[PDB]
């Protein structure tokens, strides 16, 4: 039991609800009067706090008894709260405080340069123990008030790089939509779309030209993931959540923007504390501290040794004395040739060429003399130092394509902080690619002050990864043939991807997956039977997990069972959600929690505060059975041990992921193909993230 365990004691933003607050009972009830086709049964149940038991039957559960828009309603049966699964528990007494009690229009009352910054409260209702706890979450939702397409400059490359991003179409800003394709721009369109809105408001023509301005007719035909039908860049707002910036951007901004775990937690008990339905003490709960496991590297010998840490993988480029770490694997594709590089610095930073040349040269110069007689690729980037603007982009593609290789070669691109303008960088990377160049950009401001040589190191790990080269792997052997990272983006031709890892903690695989036909989901049962049939991998008598940031619909359930057994594999699947409503109340890392069957995980330091990882529905697919798993010390460090197999060194907070390495990158995938880059089948076969 627990009385043995290492455990750290942290509070995090559950409130117990007062017992007046809580149903003694749940009630079943049948629609007894006739109802038509535009009834909308689910809103009819959701909107009075209950659930749909039996859409057929057109029965439901009430959190309290009704005494009798509301049909006449058939009462069947009552039953004791305790009685009721704890899942199907927890919504009923969400339902109750939201219907009976309107607990959102009293958290409304409690809270209340281009950018418009509104606040509201999140809540979720949670049963551990034989308790029921309100989670209350407090977000601030940011929008930039000057319109989509004049925010991208006027440019279609820099509206593709808002691909994946948050928007809202003008007059709704209630509606929030999320970038997922663009297309060529066109003068008829941008008629038909003002000509529609203008007859769904009963808007006089003179209305759009006042919300929108000027039109531009060489404008982009902009499509949406919900909405089959074209967006125009000019009519949408970009909307984000301040907790979701990168760290480098909050910065810049004030306190209040990057506070702490701890201060947040201050808020959020104010909240609690004019909230009648709560207790006002935050709940204290038992947290598991991660071992930090080992990772394996190749020694001059090329024999394995134990590293903890991929922060002095290339420290032997400055330092004489520093172990010399060799690759697990480099591959067929680059196996020790000398790759055709280009030196591409921006036009702005020309008067340091001295200490660019002098930087670069000393990097590549002391990595050359060791990718000679290894296995690694060589750095040749004679006379291809080119300057390039990033007002002119497409100027510098010209140059480069002129030369036609036909083979992989590699682009080190120095940079300069623009911030917005820093997507014209991103923009450079893609269209390098579609010359099979591979890229990788870097801030000079930042390289220039790397005295102890960690940047050059970052730098170098995200090269290798870019390259496909599987550096290191896991000390730790799991029972997983397969670790699959899934993400399911679409209605369109490839709607997901799967990165597959192997047992070590290597990529296999970067497969994406097309749509089953038109008029239908991209479900697991799907996603396995195109793996075994349409991308070659052998799923049979396999231990597989996947991790999916999505929950598993009823119909698959019995497909799942039934693969199981054809398949011979055991087959699991586990949700890890990103976007959660818990907040933990410490700048502490590298822990993880179970409250109330939802796995809490908080893997990486921060700079600012942080949020962690919801971690729920461990499912076990086997002999045609299904099996749900309790969330354990286990999975959580496997999770963990996922994190840090990255080679995105150069970017997010610190060194390992705060999402595990096999979903984080499945949703850098999907981004990177709704931004149009390049598919290239060979690469991804060999793992290379070069659209990271
Ligand atoms: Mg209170």
């Amino acid at each position: 039991f627990t009385m043995v365990l290492n455990k750290v004691t942290y509070k995090i933003n559950a409130y117990k609800i007062k017992e007046e607050f809580i149903p003694k009972e749940v009630h079943f009830y049948r629609i007894k009067s006739f109802v038509n086709e535009a009834f909308n049964f689910y809103r009819f149940v959701n909107f009075y706090g209950g659930m749909i038991i039996n859409k057929k039957d057109k029965s439901f559960v009430l959190p309290y008894k009704v005494d009798n828009i509301p049909i006449d309603i058939e009462y069947i049966k009552s039953l004791k709260l305790e009685y009721v699964k704890p899942e199907i528990a927890e919504k009923l007494v969400r339902g109750y405080l939201k219907s009976v009690h309107k607990i959102e229009p009293e958290l409304s009352r409690i809270i209340k340069e281009n950018i418009k910054v509104e606040s509201y409260c999140e809540y979720e209702v949670k049963k551990h123990d034989g308790d029921y706890y309100l989670i209350l979450n407090f977000r601030h939702t940011a929008s930039i008030t000057k319109h989509l397409w004049d925010f991208v400059n006027r440019d279609k490359a820099l509206l593709e790089e808002y691909v994946g991003k948050k928007i809202i179409f003008k007059p709704n800003p209630k509606v929030r939509y999320t970038i997922s394709l663009v297309d060529a721009p066109n003068p008829q369109k941008i008629e038909e779309i003002m000509s529609h809105i203008i007859k769904y408001y009963k808007w006089s023509e003179d209305m759009v030209k006042s919300t929108f301005g000027e039109i531009d007719y060489n404008q982009p035909i902009m499509y949406c993931e919900e909405i089959l039908e074209p967006f125009a860049p000019q009519f949408c707002n970009l909307v984000f959540y301040m907790d979701e910036l990168d760290s480098y951007i909050l910065k810049e901004l004030q306190s209040y923007w990057r506070l702490s775990n701890e201060n947040k937690g201050k808020i959020i008990n104010e909240i609690a504390k004019k909230l009648r339905f709560i207790d006002n003490t935050p709940k204290e709960l038992e947290f598991m501290k991660f071992n930090n496991t080992p990772l394996l590297v190749k020694d001059v010998n090329k024999n394995p040794t134990k590293i903890y840490s991929t922060n002095t993988l290339f420290t032997w480029i400055y330092n004489q004395n520093a172990k010399i770490y060799l690759p697990y694997d480099v591959p067929e594709i680059i196996r020790n040739k000398n790759l055709l590089t280009y030196i591409l610095i921006d036009e702005e930073i020309k008067d340091e060429l001295k200490a660019i040349k002098d930087k670069v040269n000393k990097m590549f110069r002391n990595y050359n003399k060791i990718a000679n007689k290894t296995e690694l690729p060589k750095f040749n980037y004679a006379n291809r130092w080119k300057y390039f603007s990033t007002d002119d982009i497409r100027g510098i593609i010209k140059e480069i394509k002129s030369e036609f290789n036909d083979e992989i070669c590699f682009a080190l691109i120095i940079g300069k902080e623009k911030y917005k303008d820093n997507d014209y960088y991103e923009i450079l990377k893609k269209q390098l690619f579609d010359l099979k160049i591979i890229s990788q950009n870097i801030l000079w401001e930042n390289w220039r002050k790397d005295d102890k040589g960690y940047m050059t190191n970052n730098l170098l790990i995200q090269i290798m990864g870019k390259l496909g080269i599987k550096y290191f792997i896991l000390d730790s052997k799991t029972p997983y043939d397969y670790i699959m990272g899934l993400d399911t983006g679409l209605n369109h031709r490839v709607g997901g991807c799967t990165v597959v890892y192997d047992s070590e903690g290597k990529i296999r695989r970067i497969q994406p997956i097309e749509t089953p036909a038109p008029g239908e989901r991209l479900h697991l049962p799907y996603v396995i039977e195109y793996l075994e049939n349409k991308a070659n991998i052998d799923m049979e008598n396999k231990n597989i997990l996947f991790l999916r940031d999505g929950f598993i619909q009823n119909s698959e359930r019995n497909d799942l069972k039934e693969i199981s057994k054809e398949l011979n594999s055991n087959i699991e699947v586990i949700s890890i959600r990103k976007n959660n409503k818990y907040k933990v109340f410490t700048s502490d890392y590298r822990i993880g929690s179970v409250f109330g069957n939802d796995g809490i995980f908080l893997p990486h330091k921060t700079p600012f505060g942080s949020n962690p990882v919801k971690l729920s529905t461990w499912l076990r697919f086997n002999c045609g059975n299904e099996e749900g798993l309790k969330i354990n010390e286990s999975i959580m460090q496997l999770l963990y041990d996922l994190t840090k197999m990255n080679y995105s060194a150069l970017y997010g907070e610190g060194r390992y992921l705060r999402i595990p390495a096999p979903i984080h990158y499945a949703d850098k995938f999907v981004k990177a193909l709704g931004k149009n880059w390049k598919i290239d089948e060979e690469l991804l076969k060999h793992g290379f993230l070069y659209f990271i």
